[PDB]
């Protein structure tokens, strides 16, 4: 080994959550392990270097989940591993180099409300170079720190839960919107998500009626986290508002929101950090509180990118 575990700076160290020398059969294999934080005192995430075989590995995800397993193991896993309300640390995708946390920012673990492990998971897409049975020990290597930080780093899960999409329909819109009521959040980097209808996924902060841009991208795309050219404040009274565009071209009955690859999903994962002590760690929107709002929405929100 040398260890998982390594020091860095004067009291940082380092956590190595590789996959333990996999060798995938079929293409397209998603494999999971999991490690736990060697600490059980509040602890930050403060970066994340990939360690990526750019061979084989379409994507790689690390969620904050709490799924213990012995430390040789590894297994098949699907997108709900970690639930519905996935607390995803870091994406890491194929031809979309992610972005580096900002100064002063990291993610809280540990202590009696953060997460004690981690799950990684990483897709194995062009199993090509598995033909010489070598073993894979893709992953990531993240910067830990005991050290207070004054920005911490959270997730706003937007998501839509009731949507039906009829047969052979051009267009279908599942609106999202809450009422924001917290602390100030910076938005930085945002994600989409959804299955093979959607077209386009969109998601705004709204004050005074006026619309600003967080995203927006095709999710047939690499799902990464994309940055946000400059970082949208969201404030107290602010509504946060998504819209994902579907088609019903190529079905034969309705589509309904569920896990299944027949099924459909509206998801736009919204990355933040807010101030140490007003911060939380994950926050969720599931309703459409302002539907009449969506009449101002701007006319790219129905345009594929
Ligand atoms: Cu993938
Ligand atoms: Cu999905
Ligand atoms: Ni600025």
């Amino acid at each position: 080994t040398i260890g998982p575990v390594t020091p860095l700076d004067a009291s940082d160290f380092a956590l190595d959550i590789r996959m333990p020398g996999v060798t995938p059969k079929e293409s397209d294999t998603y494999f999971c392990m999991s490690m736990r934080l060697p600490v059980d005192e509040e602890a930050f995430v403060i970066d994340f270097k990939p360690r990526a075989s750019m061979d084989t590995v379409a994507h790689m995800l690390l969620f904050g989940c709490n799924m213990p397993s012995s430390t040789g193991s590894y297994w098949f896993c699907d997108e709900g591993t970690c639930t519905d309300k996935a607390n995803i640390l870091y994406a890491w995708a194929r031809n979309a180099p992610p972005t580096r946390l900002p100064k002063g920012v990291g993610f809280r673990v540990g202590g009696e409300t953060g997460s004690k492990y981690f799950v990684l998971q990483v897709h194995y897409g062009d199993i090509s170079a598995f033909r010489d049975n070598h073993k894979d020990c893709s992953g990531v290597s993240v910067h830990l720190t005991r050290v207070p930080q004054p920005l911490i780093a959270g997730m706003y899960l937007m998501m839509s839960v009731d949507t039906v999409i009829p047969p052979g329909e051009k267009v279908v819109n599942a609106d999202i919107s809450c009422q924001y009521k917290m602390y100030p959040m910076h938005v930085f980097a945002y994600r989409v998500h959804t299955h093979h209808l959607g077209k386009v996924v969109s998601g705004y902060r709204v004050r005074n009626g006026q619309w600003t841009l967080i995203g927006r991208q095709n999710p047939q795309l690499p799902q990464a986290f994309y940055p946000v050219e400059h970082p949208v404040d969201v404030t107290f009274g602010d509504i946060l508002a998504a819209r994902c565009v579907f088609t019903g071209e190529g079905r034969t009955e309705a589509t309904h929101i569920g896990g299944t690859s027949s099924d459909e999903m509206c998801n736009l994962y919204i990355m933040y950090y807010m101030e140490a002590k007003y911060a939380l760690s994950f926050m969720t929107c599931t309703k459409n509180v302002a539907p009449d709002m969506f009449r101002t929405i701007p006319a790219e929100a129905n345009i594929p990118i």
